[PDB]
């Protein structure tokens, strides 16, 4: 029966396997975390530039609501396409150097709409083995053929692409990777993809806003323009939502065929004003200050761990995995950090290679040097 | 090549076939529509209760931002599960009489996460031929078997279910249908689904908030509790987002397996406060007033069309399709309404049966009797 299927998918879970509970917080974004009325240094949010509490972004969200009300009313293809949506689209495209941008309610929605509209059964998707669940989930549902290349292995990607294919090949990878905060080799990737007449799709959720001149992100930093750029706004922009950046003809194609775009409610115009305000801060001198500060905090932390019995991943992004190895080790560590007021989150098997239990630490430009030193002090004292 | 595939999917579109452009508006939700600086009576938004501009909802969105900032910071399974998300979940579940509710960023996302997590290749989805693109799109991507039953045909549904199936059967339908605003026969549908040991999933996007005691929607009005209820908030709630309503064990199942829930950014807490404020208005005496007014406006309009050479669909929801038949007819009509300050949207083949060119009119409780009379006056004068 259905219940037997549900009770048994549940009942058959291992403990230190993959069971997951949600803890409610009063504040979850930026420097601090408030949980059951206790304040903690937050090293687990994705607010990399501390923009979630920026007063200009807050102000734009508030005044937007006064100007436009809240809900848009419907679809972009009906009466839900607001002048604010269109200004934001235009501002994104100009920023990142594309012809067009189309707004989406979330990155999952944007990654899904693209793949769904663009890939057919004859087609092939070549995706990095470590690509985000949203990319892979969609690629795996797609009727097209999914092939996963070894993380960042451009030789493998090359082989995958050179195999006879009855249609077209889309290559998918991330600008900054979710797990480890490492970058893809975009210049080389693009190079083999053009060699095989494929097109490239980059999800720069973790780089957007946070690196590059004016924060333009991984592609712009690396001098690569893929055919599809997906940026999402719930990380360094400090809000929520996403855009696909692309050419005139593909944006026209997506407007005709992308059902998720055709039939979904557009975002509240006030959310779109808050996104324009965030983009403005990101492109400004204040933008450069925040990115410089986050970089100095990363330097301070990486320097401080040299002395510690932990291993760091190859990241110079806000994402800093701290390899502990033994899961009882990690668990005990994480609970110790928490007891000392540093809120961190422990990642253990099966999520990652047995003996890779890591803390997935995040830093933001809202943090201060003395926070990093506290984290370091705490990592020293117990371990 | 890719470009040939894009240029040719485009180039090979028929005109009065399915080409679509987006018109930017200054205001798209509720009584009025502002476009290129002209005001129009808006008969094309999904703001059925006029709540998009309600001052208590606006106020909650604004003060939310002051209390919690904007972005949540990340996932519900990390530091993005706010006390406000949890109060909203609890308030929804209590309202609609379920054990649990899980929040989603949009209805598409919610319909996708459920189907994806719940349906396997052995399983079957039996969906109403007219189910919304989001339900069908997901059901069609699913590895499970999709079978479409004739609109509201419980005899056909019965046959579909009685066919040998190697797994489980999920029945999917809408509380109020998107296209025509008609209701499904939920009591009978549930009845055959239980007969065949299936479970039922209802998407009540178009009924939620707007009918039922305290606005509880189609299921509650019809005394049916399906196993999955999806409600979305961009229509009568006047905001954006969605929830799945379900049992303890299935919510636990969805928290473990629903990747779209596990790895997506949660909605801004301020958006969630605005949703709680909207639910409060909906459950209140003001709630009943708005629903009574929308009902009186529907009565006035349906009564006024009896005299006119158009045909109405079987709706007593805010959705009122006005059948015109001849597409040149519909087009000319719609452009005439617009020239007379009533913003309506014309739906023609191939979207609907040749000779079914209709205006898809919507009314809301923000409208007044004199708006309906203007629309009627305009429908009379030219036709
Ligand atoms: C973030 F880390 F909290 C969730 N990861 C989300 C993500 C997306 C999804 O977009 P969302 O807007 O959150 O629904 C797309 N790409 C990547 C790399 C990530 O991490
Ligand atoms: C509405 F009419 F503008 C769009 N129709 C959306 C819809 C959904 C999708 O949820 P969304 O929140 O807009 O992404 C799900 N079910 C139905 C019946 C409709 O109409």
């Amino acid at each position: 029966s259905w219940q037997e299927k549900i009770n048994a998918a549940l009942d058959a879970r291992r403990a230190a396997d993959a069971l997951r509970r949600r803890y409610p917080v009063a504040q979850g974004a930026g420097r601090w975390l408030v949980a059951d009325d206790r304040q903690y240094l937050n090293f687990s949010s994705n607010d990399y530039l501390g923009l979630s509490h920026h007063p200009q972004i807050i102000r734009a969200w508030q005044q937007g609501a006064e100007q436009f009300g809240i809900g848009s009313g419907g679809s972009g293809h009906v009466s839900g396409y607001s002048v604010v949506h269109q200004a934001l689209e235009e501002e994104l495209a100009e920023w990142l150097g594309y012809s067009r941008a189309l707004l989406f309610i979330s990155g999952f929605a944007a990654n899904q709409a693209v793949i769904a509209a663009m890939m057919a059964k004859e087609d092939r998707i070549a995706a990095d083995r470590l690509s985000h669940a949203s990319l892979l989930e969609a690629a795996s549902l797609s009727p097209s053929q999914l092939r996963r290349f070894a993380h960042n292995d451009v030789t493998h990607l090359a082989r995958l692409l050179a195999s006879p294919c009855p249609g077209q090949q889309m290559v998918v990878t991330e600008g900054v990777f979710s797990m480890d905060g490492d970058s893809a080799p975009l210049a080389e990737i693009q190079q083999v993809t053009q060699q095989h007449n494929g097109w490239l799709m980059v999800d720069d959720a973790h780089g957007t806003g946070v690196i590059g001149e004016q924060g333009r992100g991984s592609c712009w930093l690396q001098k690569v323009k893929p055919e599809l750029l997906v940026v999402t706004f719930g990380k360094g922009f400090g809000v929520s939502g996403a855009a696909v950046l692309c050419s005139s003809t593909v944006a026209d194609y997506l407007l005709q065929f992308a059902r998720h775009l055709i039939y979904s409610t557009s975002m509240p115009p006030a959310q779109a004003q808050a996104l324009r305000a965030s983009l403005a801060v990101i492109r400004s001198d204040e933008g450069d200050a925040r990115r410089e500060k986050l970089a100095a905090l990363i330097t301070r932390f990486r320097a401080g761990v040299q002395d510690l019995p932990f291993t760091l991943a190859d990241s110079c992004s806000a994402i800093q995995p701290l390899i502990v190895g033994d899961n009882s080790r990690a668990l005990q560590l994480a609970e110790k950090l928490r007891q000392q007021g540093c809120w961190v989150t422990a990642i253990r098997p099966p999520t990652v290679p047995a003996g890779t239990a890591r803390l997935r630490l995040t830093l933001t430009a809202a943090h201060e040097m003395q926070d990093i030193d506290r984290l370091l002090e705490v990592l020293h004292g117990n371990g």
